DNA sequence: AGCGCGCCTAATTTCCTAATTTA
DNA sequence: TAAATTAG
RNA sequence: UCGUCGGUUCAGCGACGAUAAGCCGAGAAGUGCCAAUAAAACUGUUAAGUGGUUUGGUAACGCUCGGUAAGGUCCGAAAGGAGAACCACUGAACGGAAAUUAGGCGCGC
């Protein structure tokens, strides 16, 4: 398993931040120069290597055309000379991300289902494991040493050794960080990311852990239910236990940004003299804003949505999780009617509960709102969203999310359906 | 000059669905042939290509990348008409040339064309025919000389394609003659499984001339700050003082802080009625310019229950009136009394969210109300004949 | 007050190298 | 002696 | 009403800023515009027709980059001050980056 964390970066130790922001920008620059060269390169040999065969019935062999084994050593030799300034490793790396983006998806670039990679002005700044590295001084300060330059880039900029940073190591940072001095945690390739809001560099460190799991049984199942009154219901078939995420915070975040948004549209028609003339980015500024917010609450809002169901999937020790399979599913008329995020949702529950030892299927969603949790019986008459669940032949009556939320719990459920479709 | 616009093709009128989707997808597998291998020509041609591709293994004899490139791609794309084939390859050169500099500076990697792309029709090669029976036909040539004889289609291709409202009235002055074709693409698209002939027009706009016949209304409303109707046209515009609620909202909380401070709150407060005022005066002169209205009728000059409140009335009506003139446009002030009461569909005389008339029955917005009653030339003096 | 924009939002996949050798 | 290079 | 600082996100808190949904600078990769010039391609016995290319310049642009207000100690009459140097809360979370795709909108009227 592989996590990431963010490191706020505070004060070069041994430069100003006014030298430091200059060799990060020009940095970045080298990076989307590598990246897009890449791309071209391997394209050009993908077109080559088609050529070659029509005209002698066998596809060239890299080494003896390329010099190289792969068109990673080719991109490397021709980038390099032009992107001097980046360290060779971090060098390497950026590069292999282009190719192996171009190689995973060569059969779609022939096909013309998908788009050459082209990639944009503000990219983050590769680090090799063995290039960064992070110490704790005496007096309770976190610094890490961040080889970041080449040989002729540290002549010209002054720097002789490492560009040590100081990284604000708090609350749950600590622990990660504590893990990774001691050992049990260790660094893989990260990043410098550069965040335009509130203008501060951060350091992604991903880390490499083991995850303890507990034995936990297999037979007890929990459903996760996206019902339509209740974001989400929970239920269990051996336990007459339930739970469920009322989501009434979710309901009064887009009243305002929907008042927000409309009203900031109408206002582009009429607006000031400076809000035109400078680019597009200066123009959507106000929406760009706007739709940054709505991002990162859905973001906090799954986060807290999943931790709490796989939390509850442990107490009842539950060892397996079922969910409804949205690729088919398209007429969302759930609580969530803002078109919420459901395949961020979705992802931050399998790797939450995998991390704790569960196994999470996905069933498929049909005609499992309207089945019976206690005779079975399937009629479509009853598909109105009442609120309520009213059985003709059982005579059960329980909330609608909750009906639902038991017939996903129950293993092999679609099959079951499938077997009597009604 | 050059517009563009769908228009949705029915079914083939000489050959099956199933002839003429198998002829299309052909058509459109050697499109993507000579967008793709035409960046891989113009990728050589400005000498971007490595070392190994002029040593290893692998001037030209022609001009332009264009002429160099139709004739290598014209040996394999058989099918395509000769007009058509040089206008795909021209659309990927010239992306390639717009694009030169930055793929070479590392800011952009190659052109990408889709699987299905659209076809490519030059004027020349679809012509649109209206029968007799009001059926119309466009006639479409796609098919070279060796394609279409193997084919056995031994004319052009002609199709039935809807023409419904302002497609009509496109269609017809392009069959009068006002409208030209210039070109047009063959687009097909997976939601419905339906083929689309968009046709590109160029014509000459007409200036809207001022005629002192079609009076803009303006009335402060209860829900916004302005709503402006006219008679002659049914279409509205609003403005809505968004801005305004924020920034009154804004100045309480600074009276309660700051509790020269209030000297300096009340300059700003004067600055941000000046710049409402002048942003709102040009969008409303802008507005009677685009439709050519020759008059502007705005109630003459409290604050009431007004969107507005307590707001600088006096200047907005001054910076109307003189933007006004500079456009030609002549204002009049009329007597507002019941003008919100009056029904604009049947002018009897009688919830402020929304106007309803007890006879008439029209149900609307009680600004949008108000200001079309405004927007009568002859308003003032009907004001009284109720009474 | 319809029936074409362009494009935004959500869905979706991949990845998060090492071993050797100049300096 | 950490940066450089290339193979699988 | 929005926003800034208190390790990130979302909420409050303490302080503060706001015409910020505001005001500006430089530049020439791209789209329009102005001068000069008229290629590729096709229909053509021809005559000739469609088609709009190339080099400069300009700076209107949802052109491209950027600047601009906001915690408390401190100096500074105050403004202002060289990311100067110290100090700064409560709750719930804490796996991130890049690329692509295809649909339904909000404008469009
Ligand atoms: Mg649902
Ligand atoms: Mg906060
Ligand atoms: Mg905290
Ligand atoms: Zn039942």
């Amino acid at each position: 398993m592989i996590k990431v964390y963010r490191y706020e970066i505070v004060k070069p130790l041994d430069l100003d931040w006014k030298e430091f922001g200059t060799i990060l920008r020009q940095l970045q620059q080298e990076t989307r120069f590598a990246l897009n060269k890449a791309t071209q390169l391997a394209w050009e040999w993908m077109g080559f290597s088609s050529d070659y065969k029509d005209n002698h019935g066998e596809y060239p062999k890299s080494k003896d055309i390329l010099g190289y084994t792969n068109v990673h050593g080719y991109a490397y030799h021709t980038i390099k000379t032009k992107a001097y300034r980046l360290n060779s490793g971090n060098l390497s790396q950026t590069i292999k991300r282009a190719t192996d983006r171009f190689k995973a998806y060569q059969k779609e670039i022939l096909r013309g289902d998908m788009s050459i990679p082209s990639y944009k002005r503000d990219h983050p700044l590769d680090l090799i494991k063995e290039n960064i590295s992070v110490n704790r001084m005496n007096h309770g300060d976190y610094i890490a040493s961040l080889s970041l330059l080449s040989n002729p880039a540290k002549q010209e900029m002054n720097v002789k050794r490492k560009i040590s940073v100081i990284i604000i190591v708090r609350g749950a940072g600590k622990t990660i960080m504590d893990r990774i001095l001691s050992g049990e945690y260790q660094v893989s390739a990260s990043q410098i990311i550069h965040k335009d809001r509130k203008n501060k560099w951060y350091l992604n460190i991903s880390y490499r852990f083991e995850p303890q799991t507990r034995v936990l049984d297999l037979n007890k199942i929990m459903g996760i239910d996206l019902g339509v009154a209740v974001a989400a219901y929970m239920a269990f078939q051996h336990t007459p236990a339930r739970y469920k995420l009322e989501g009434g915070e979710i309901e009064n975040f887009r009243r305002q940004v929907e008042s927000r948004r409309i009203s900031m549209l109408r206002q582009g028609k009429y607006a000031g003299g400076a809000r035109g003339g400078h680019g597009r980015d200066k123009r959507i500024k106000p929406i760009e804003q706007l739709r940054d917010k709505i991002a990162n609450f859905r973001d906090t809002t799954n986060h807290r949505y999943s931790r709490y169901i796989v939390d509850m999937a442990i107490k009842e020790g539950c060892g397996t999780i079922q969910m409804e399979d949205l690729t088919n599913i398209r007429d969302i008329g759930s609580r969530f009617l803002q078109n919420w995020t459901y395949y961020d949702l979705q992802q931050k529950i399998i790797y939450k509960a995998e991390e704790a030892g569960i196994k999470v299927i996905k069933i498929d969603p049909q005609y499992t709102s309207q089945r019976c949790s206690e005779c079975g019986n399937i009629d479509s008459g009853n598909r109105i969203g009442q609120a309520i669940f009213k059985c003709r032949a059982c005579g059960y009556e329980a909330n609608a999310d909750y009906n639902a939320a038991r017939n996903i719990a129950i293993p092999n459920i679609d099959k079951i359906i499938a077997e009597s479709i009604k």
